[PDB]
């Protein structure tokens, strides 16, 4: 520190070091104020959990206008967030995929196919899944990179003291435009709809929306606007995914409103809230590791496929998804009853000693990485992986291009949120 000055990179970490040890009696995974604890906490509880208790049942966290509802199994072992997702005749995605429940009110806007099991679930995917496929996926390669490289651009040319919050200017508008132009909403419209998609998944969160009535009212408002698309579309065929929405028949049945809007929303939200923090958490761990940043620039195109993998592990942007049991079941010596929540928790099966070796090694080489980031397998794996791979890739690639030595100045701000690992803000500085 020759000169104070705006800012300076943050503090390295040893890479390979575990979380310090977390007492039984220190978690708290029923507890709002649990999820506002730093990673090493969380982590070091999901590493006490799978030694001590790896199957063991919490309460619901309550916010405001949430359903009272019961509690849940967590499981936070690989081997059995895998086998739940592989059974969905056991573990069903119906009612819903997070811990607390619907309400009626809410089924009009996210009754979609991921709280839907099969036959229903694999109709209502066929509908769009050649868009999301990597053939189609690389039409739009060229687009994604355009994008990436205009806002890693647009960062240059409008910071002129070069700080600028990562997350508004690249991590959040590069999926955002991406997923936004392969719906069909028109350029004019994107920030609107990122907006209400940072409400959907932020709610509890002080900075996003903590007033039910306000998430109610943004529900309302983005299935609106889906419905209002969607009717352009059924007038005006344009080649988006809208318009297939509305153009689609199963055994001879167009799809609701209800579904299509549903459908709409997941889509959008799915595509905005997931592969931006899995940016962020990457850049903060090049930060953090710069001998893992200086390895992957010294051969960008050689180790690109096993570091976006390991950016996904690492970040494990999606915290956990929930099912239902269809009948009771007994895992590791565990009794778990017909009709129970069971939650699984990607973040701690992208941890299991059991099957990573070290997996406190953020390892931008590690290969075999059959990491659960998109979940466990089956019939609901990721839609958009191949494209949310895409996009980690280009994003990364753009950073190395136009400002190589791109670090992060500040921790990071944490969305409070049990199920999207979710930063909200993240200063980063450049030459
Ligand atoms: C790094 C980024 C992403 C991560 C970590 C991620 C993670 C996940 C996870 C864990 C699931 C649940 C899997 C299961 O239940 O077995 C899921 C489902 C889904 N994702 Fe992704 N996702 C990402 C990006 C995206 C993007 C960009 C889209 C684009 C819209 C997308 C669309 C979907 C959809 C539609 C589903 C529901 C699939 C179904 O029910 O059949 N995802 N994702
Ligand atoms: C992260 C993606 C892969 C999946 C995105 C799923 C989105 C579209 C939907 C499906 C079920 C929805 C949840 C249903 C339960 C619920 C009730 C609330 O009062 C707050 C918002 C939440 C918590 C909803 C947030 C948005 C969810 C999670």
């Amino acid at each position: 520190h020759h000169h104070m000055g705006l800012n300076t990179a943050i503090a390295t970490r040893v890479n390979g070091t575990p979380p310090p040890e977390v007492p039984i009696a220190d978690i708290e995974l029923g507890s709002l104020d649990f999820w506002a604890l730093d990673d090493d906490v969380r982590d070091g509880a999901f590493a006490t959990l799978r030694r001590e208790a790896p199957i063991s049942f919490w309460p619901t966290i309550e916010l405001p206008g949430f359903v009272t509802g019961n509690g849940h199994w967590a499981l936070t072992k690989y081997d059995d967030v895998f086998y739940a997702s592989r059974h969905p005749d056991i573990f069903s995605s119906y009612p819903n995929i997070t811990i607390n429940d619907q309400t009626p009110e809410l089924a009009e806007y996210f009754g979609s196919m991921i709280v839907l099991d099969d036959p229903r679930h694999q109709r209502l995917r066929s509908i769009v899944s050649r868009a999301f496929t990597p053939k189609v996926v690389a039409r739009i390669e060229a687009a994604v990179r355009d994008r990436a490289h205009r806002l890693v651009s647009s960062m240059i040319a409008n910071n002129p003291d070069r700080q600028a919050d990562l997350v508004s200017e690249l991590a959040g508008p590069l999926p955002l435009q991406i997923i936004c132009d392969m719906m069909g909403i028109p350029k004019a419209d994107h920030q609107r709809i990122f907006h209400w998609t940072n409400v959907i998944l932020g709610f509890g969160d002080p900075d996003l929306a903590t007033d039910f009535d306000e998430f109610m009212q943004v529900s309302a408002d983005i299935g609106a606007y889906a419905t209002a698309l969607a009717e352009d579309r059924r007038v005006n065929h344009h080649d988006d995914l809208t318009s297939s929405l509305v153009e689609a028949e199963v055994d001879g049945e167009r799809l609701s409103s209800r579904e299509i809007a549903s459908f709409f929303i997941l889509l959008v939200v799915a595509g905005n809230e997931t592969t931006r923090n899995a940016i962020t958490h990457g850049v903060l761990a090049l930060s953090r590791y710069p001998e893992q940043r200086d390895r992957w620039w010294s051969d960008f195109d050689g180790l690109a496929p096993t570091a976006v993998e390991e950016i996904v592990r690492w970040a494990s942007p999606v915290v956990y998804m929930r099912r239902t049991l269809t009948q009771d079941i007994e895992l590791r010596g565990t009794k778990m009853a017909a009709g129970d929540k069971v939650s699984l928790w990607y973040c701690s099966a992208n941890r299991d000693e059991s099957k990573f070796a070290d997996p406190w090694t953020f390892d931008l080489a590690r290969n075999p990485n059959p990491h659960l980031g998109f979940g466990g397998g089956g019939a609901h794996f990721c839609l958009g992986a191949n494209l949310a791979r895409r996009e980690i890739r280009v994003a990364f690639d753009e950073l190395r291009r136009q400002m190589p030595d791109v670090v992060a100045t500040e921790e990071p701000a944490r969305l409070l949120s049990q199920f999207i690992h979710g930063i909200k803000t993240l200063p980063v500085t450049w030459s």
